[PDB]
């Protein structure tokens, strides 16, 4: 029952800083950014509309390959999506498969079908 329609948007982040903290807490464990995508309780992901980790123009809405692309950028989805009421991935060059294009600034777009459970 297709009843839904989430897309994150987010880009690569890890610039090199060593300072980030002054409490009783610590954290070294995030050099990257994350993608935040979750359905009403009630509803499942069963498909990915799209998912591209290189350069992708247009934006929630419309997404579409732009000139880069990993070929991999949507095996890493119904692997970690699919089956689960909300979905998380972390965007690193540890996930994927070391990088796709050199000298290209890295921008991540996803989107994800939630309908009802099957």
């Amino acid at each position: 029952r297709t009843v839904s329609g989430v897309c994150a948007d987010v880009s690569e982040y890890h610039p090199n800083i060593k300072n980030w903290q002054i409490e009783s807490y610590g954290e070294p464990e995030f050099h990257t950014a994350k993608v935040h995508l979750k359905c009403a309780p009630g509803q499942t992901i069963s498909a990915i509309k799209f998912a591209s980790f290189g350069t992708p123009l247009g934006t929630c809405g419309t997404f579409q390959q732009g000139e880069c692309h990993s070929i991999n950028s949507n095996s890493v989805l119904e692997r970690k999506c699919i089956g689960l009421e909300r979905c998380v991935v972390a965007i690193s060059p540890s996930n994927f498969g070391g990088d796709p294009c050199p000298e290209v600034m890295k921008r991540v777009a996803v989107e994800a079908v939630c309908s009802t459970a099957a």
